[PDB]
């Protein structure tokens, strides 16, 4: 940790380039319309909500950026990639107004959405798909989204796909926001991969939301000590220029002494005082500092500000910044918080227009108007002036790649299609599938196989050869291999599955890894990709509850599908076999980089378990997609029942079949239920076309068009919810489901099917409770079952076991 | 970072203290029935899996704590609180044998628990209650776990609560598992809070699981400088005790330029070797190097050893961290992976029985047999001498807490079960239920509330002046205000929610947040929470998707309670009314920390929004715990539904209520739906323990106890499937389920639930549709409401937009 001063000695601070009149002028505005916008929506009493204390601490430094940094997506690349701080979008959304990129109108309709001509609160591609970029409200997702996309941005180079060069990732963060685990938890890794093109902008305006940071403390000198630790370039922009002859005077060393002793909540105090307090309790400290200001009016002590409220200051840790190579640098701004808004953190509005000469009369004052600047005005000439300089404007986004994939068909994964000679997963499935893909001359190096550690579990050790590991194993290696990092690797497969959008380039990512460390560990982060548009394949590997046998309870996935049917736009299989897993596959590639571009993305559950693969029945594709198909039908004629099952179950309900067949005459159609939750989803959108067009006939959800009215009995590896979402829609009286409810443990395959009750023993007695029930066997013979499949019909529910 | 030697020096380091001859053959004797218990699962071939490298890198440094440091559980604390390493487990079950604490049927049914007399594969209190403490195996949760257990530990003594003086927690992590964000992503929060009681043992045998971690880097160095940086005491245990002459007598300073030079892989490549390579390729870099060997045998140099398999050097570095106060300390012990197993890393053991001298003949080395030590001999007395001194054994697991709390009544919320003065929300309810607790002289100072930052959004800003903020606001305030680190609160909450176990000192935390930050964001940590038997509370604040309006996307929750039915011991709550807020609060105490003693901890969601709070119905009480209860029927001719809500949409129904009766005659029940999760558990339950007793009387699930058959329209802020999980088990024909499926959006509540089809009027062409089906009434009649709704029949569903 150094000095708590300006990083860069005013001795070598480059000249600022711009006019800082002008600019002021310009900054002025921007920061009157950001206000306006968030006190009209507050006029209204709708509980709208947004910020205004924030952006006033930073605009500045945005200001600097606009005018002298932020390369606009252009011709060549996608621009800088800024992932700017949330709740600061009023500030964004005042400055593209001014630049006529937004109208009155939508800044009327901050925070109102619904009726299609409003600006979402935050960064939400999502919502304003033309707009915002990265999603970066939910703290702590920002800064290593950044630090893997700039690292993505590396690949892309290396690979020789692009040339990102031009391009810096900005990451502007809060320091409050730092302490989430995921801001500085993987900072060391822009340490190994030199990211020197990754800036973190760090507001330090000493506060987050309901207090100070570290007000016992320095929290500035903390950031600097652990990202100095990590390697970063550390630039502190502490201090205006106003102190800079008061620090050349200081020969006493003592001034700096008191600035490296003083605490955050001291200073925090200082700044809600006057010049008096400062002179005297600051300043006052020692006769040395007292001695420095004696001649110094209260108010021109009053007036040293912070370096982050300071243009000349803040250029020069950009320009040094932008200089730098070899490594990533984090910029430690000093700000106020509520800057320039006394009052606050109409006489307060009053008070803004004052403090920052906005051009607004008495007479208009009271209207809460916006300001524009007319075209041919100083103002306008020169803001526009900048950004053309600087390749056009930003945040923008474009939706939709323009180069045509040629995409392989369905036929191109043929050998998935046929039955399989050896035992194997659907795992293995996958990786056969991801070399088709491997052989497809237009998506071949834009294919992006992630791996978080673990690849020998998956077998994708043999992809290793073909396609290498991205090493800058070489820089041309094609596998990102994020080791122990389950966040960081969702977040390069979220650099990949944007970059269609990001750099106008497709690459289509495919991430496999545990199953129970997807959406339950990174949850956040996939909810944040599904607002950013992303289109890839996560796949989650050695899943179901009872098929990682050996692991146990925090291993054992009974339940990332509940977790992946909150995402509205990711679509979730859990196949049972590999002719499945081809199709289901070829759809996603299709729907997501063929001439759709369907902004959705998929997640596939995939087995560590081996066993015989058939054929893909013929005609079965659209079920398959669908997520439903009727594998067969079997004669029985002391019965009827449909037997539906999922994953590594399948297999076991369709012994269930047999046994069914063969020991009690009982008939049945058996299913193959590629989603449960595609079915749910269809029957849903059903029910409300219905409801909705009471004048109209009924639609049918696709799974009531596939099923009949035969007693039901559904088994899966997850827990009962999975495979009871389709209820509403099952057209029989009767559906029984079995699942893996609770919480797992280590055992053999075998022993903890039975265990959770998910096995043929238990389709078997569920198929034949529903008929007795209908009185269609006798009672007895139910339990005749339980006794003969060895079944403990009172030992505890395995979800409180 | 500093020089890559030993950071103790042989003059600083301490005498051994222990008979390291009469150790070593103990180590031998449980590093040999490790493997041994790991090999016969493998004959099994039922893919138990386990692991063995692991283990023997780090046996000595369990060793030495297990010999000289380790507190086990005592009469006046918990004892040192040891995050053991996950994978690692066959060596603690192999040292627990050997202390008779486990036989060997349970090392024969390693890894086959269903049956009753097996082990777990990992460290899981869940299902081995009495011996596990801590899960870590999902790795990154137990290095930021142990930080926060830390910081608890001092809390109970700041408060006054509990002196934790004597207590150490160690965190024993892997280099691999660092590169989780959650692992350094909050190692500054140690120094904050000056946690000389927390020592982080990292193993840095250099590779993960499918390679180094740093091939081309140092692992070591990076940790160091990261955590030094962080203001950590880092000390390496790098070099054994063959290297200090060599060290000593090089007079040049090459050696430990050499040393410090040499990236990780090619330390690795060195030995995989032998002294002859080694000879060459390292000391044979230099001259000067390669001449402090030149007297030496390949084989005396093949002998040189890292620092982590030397019980000296690693005696030196826990003794030292243990006087080291005012923060953290790290130890970076410095190991082989695979040690001793060499060609790996039946008889092809009989190498590592040569290797470490294991006491087992040729002949029987084929039936992998167990060694102990029988009552008398050296060993035994030594071993048992050893940890009675440091007060028994460890791990170990104490259930339930002794002492009876006099927890406040229902009666004690008397104020909350009536009618309330203004309009509050059920979060107001909340604080009011929690100052009702703060009165109680049982549990006052019990009570632990975790904010995240925002204490005003929640109206927590009240307790402040009340019980205050900790902060070692003083070291006696009560409240813990974690910043922007949702991970860290819920960390702060375990430890708070397990101390009944881990010191036998039951603390109550009630740990607010805004809700889509729950389980989406640290869902692998309240999975792992459930594991460690966490009883507790959790407050999804701002919950519901249209009820925190102005937010949007990434904050409008509409499915956390879809995350939350997922962990087995979880009981979510959705309640719309003050007095059920208090009905479940108090019923959670209860049930958590009354004579019970039930391992289960609470999810309940409250809202930011005010409406009028009604007096509790006289005997709702049930009710509100079971999960549902008859609000009112209105009477009506022209026909009847039932009408269900939960949360801030229950008024809505209510209002629906209304108009069916007042607009179209239509009579109905109306519910509250407190607990929708509860329900559908009951049903299944029901139905399952149905199956399984096919000859007995039938249960009838709670819910089909309450409703009737009457079409039933159910409406949340919840996606559809939160009401719909209870389909199976409501005993009408019809049940539409309104939702919130898709993603939010900024606008007002009333918008919103006009958008989410949720609101009053959906509720209304809802159950008129169910009755226009039944013939009930005209087609027209719902049409028409539609319109009058000024509903749009076609806009785009919800979910889609
Ligand atoms: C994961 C998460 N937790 C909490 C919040 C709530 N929140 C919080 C806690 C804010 C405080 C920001 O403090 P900061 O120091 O990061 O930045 P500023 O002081 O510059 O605003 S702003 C905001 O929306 C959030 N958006 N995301
Ligand atoms: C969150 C998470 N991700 C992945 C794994 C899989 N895993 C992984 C990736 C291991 C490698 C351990 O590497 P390490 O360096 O931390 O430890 P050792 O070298 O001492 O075994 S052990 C293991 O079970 C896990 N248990 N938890
Ligand atoms: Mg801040
Ligand atoms: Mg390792």
């Amino acid at each position: 940790i150094s000095n708590y001063i300006n990083t860069i000695p005013v001795e070598e601070q480059p000249e600022y380039p711009g006019n800082l009149e002008l600019e002021r002028r310009i900054r002025s505005a921007i920061r009157w319309n950001a206000i306006m916008t968030v006190l009209r929506a507050s006029k209204k009493d709708l509980e709208l909500g947004g910020h205004m204390a924030s952006f006033q601490s930073s605009a500045t430094i945005y200001d600097v950026c606009f005018n002298h940094f932020f390369r606009a997506r252009n011709e060549q690349d996608g621009g800088d990639l800024v992932y700017f701080q949330g709740h600061i979008s009023p500030g964004v959304y005042a400055r593209a107004f001014l630049e006529g990129r937004l109208t009155q109108e939508q800044l009327d309709n901050f925070r109102q959405e619904v009726h299609g001509n409003g600006l979402s609160s935050y960064p939400h591609p999502k919502l304003m798909p033309e707009f915002w970029q990265f999603p970066t409200v939910s703290m702590g997702l920002g800064p290593i989204g950044a630090i893997y996309q700039a690292k993505f941005l590396k690949y892309l180079e290396h690979r020789g796909l692009k040339d990102t060069s031009k391009q810096t990732v900005y990451a502007f963060l809060g320091d409050g926001e730092m302490d989430e685990p995921e801001s500085k938890g993987a900072i060391t890794i822009a340490t190994r991969e030199k990211l020197d093109n990754l800036v973190f902008v760090i507001n330090c305006n000493l506060q987050r939301l309901d207090g100070p940071v570290t007000g016992n403390g320095k929290i500035i000198n903390e950031l600097e000590g652990i990202f100095e630790g990590a390697g970063w370039n550390v630039i502190k922009v502490m201090w205006g220029s106003r102190w800079d002859e008061l620090l050349r005077k200081d020969t006493s060393g003592k001034l700096i002494q008191l600035m490296n002793e003083t605490v955050d909540g001291d200073y925090q105090t200082f700044k809600s005082k006057d010049g008096a307090y400062v002179r005297e309790h600051f300043f006052g400290k020692y006769p040395e500092t007292a001695a420095l200001v004696a001649d110094w009016t209260d108010e021109q002590i009053w007036a040293l500000n912070r370096g982050g409220h300071d243009p000349k200051k803040i250029y020069a840790a950009f320009k040094k910044a932008q200089e730098t190579k070899g490594k990533a640098t984090v910029i430690l701004a000093h700000t106020i918080k509520g800057y320039g808004m006394g009052d606050a953190a109409m006489d307060g509005v009053r008070h803004i227009r004052d403090r920052f000469n906005v051009p607004v009369s008495d007479a208009d004052i009271e209207k809460l108007p916006y300001i524009t600047f007319p075209e041919g005005s100083e103002e306008h000439t020169y803001l526009h002036a900048q950004r053309q300089k600087l390749h056009g404007y930003l945040p923008s986004r474009q939706p939709n790649f323009t180069e045509k994939l040629e995409l392989p068909s369905l036929q191109d994964f043929g050998a998935l299609l046929e039955e399989q000679s050896k035992e194997i997963s659907t795992t293995i499935a996958f990786v056969r599938a991801l070399n088709v893909m491997l052989k497809n001359k237009s998506i071949k190096d834009r294919l992006v196989p992630i791996i978080a550690d673990e690849a020998r579990t998956f077998g994708m050790e043999g992809l290793f050869r073909q396609i290498g590991i991205y090493s800058p194993e070489d820089e041309k290696g094609q596998i990102l291999q994020e080791g122990i990092n389950e966040l960081g690797a969702g977040c390069s497969w979220l650099a990949a599955a944007t970059s269609y959008s990001t750099n106008n380039l497709p690459m289509i990512p495919f991430y496999i890894y545990y199953s129970m460390f997807g959406f339950q560990r990174i949850g956040d982060l996939c909810w944040a990709a599904g607002d950013q548009q992303a289109r890839g394949f996560l796949i989650g590997g050695t899943s179901g509850r009872t098929t990682l046998n050996g692991e146990g309870l925090q291993h054992e996935d009974g339940h990332s599908h509940i977790q992946s049917l909150t995402i509205p736009n990711c679509i979730s299989y859990d196949p049972a076999y590999a002719y499945e897993v081809a199709v289901i596959m070829h759809d996603g590639l299709e729907r997501m980089y063929g001439e759709k571009q369907e902004n959705v993305y998929y997640y596939i559950t995939t087995l560590n378990e081996n066993y015989h693969m058939p054929a893909m029945p013929e005609g079965a594709e659209e079920g398959i997609r669908k997520g439903i198909y009727k594998l067969e039908t079997i004669e029985g004629s002391k019965g009827k029942v449909q037997l539906l099952g999922s994953g590594s179950i399948l297999r076991h309900v369709r012994e269930a079949a047999e046994i069914l067949a063969k020991d009690y005459g009982v008939g049945s159609d058996v299913y193959s239920v590629t989603s449960f939750t595609e079915l749910a989803r269809d029957g849903q959108d059903c029910e409300r076309w219905n409801m909705l067009h009471p004048l109209e006939t009924p639609r049918v959800p696709y799974i009531a068009q596939v099923m009949n009215d035969a007693p039901a009995v559904a088994s899966t590896d997850y827990m009962k919810l999975f495979a009871e979402q389709v209820r509403t829609y099952v057209p029989a009286d009767d559906y029984r489901v079995l699942g893996t409810d609770g919480f797992g443990r280590s055992d053999s395959r075998e022993n903890l099917r039975h265990h959770f009750e998910v096995d043929a023993s238990y389709v078997v007695v569920a198929a034949l409770g529903e008929l007795a029930k209908r009185g269609e066997i006798d009672k007895k013979v139910v339990a005749d079952a339980i006794a003969k499949f060895n079944i403990d019909a009172d030992k505890v529910n395995p979800r409180l076991a």
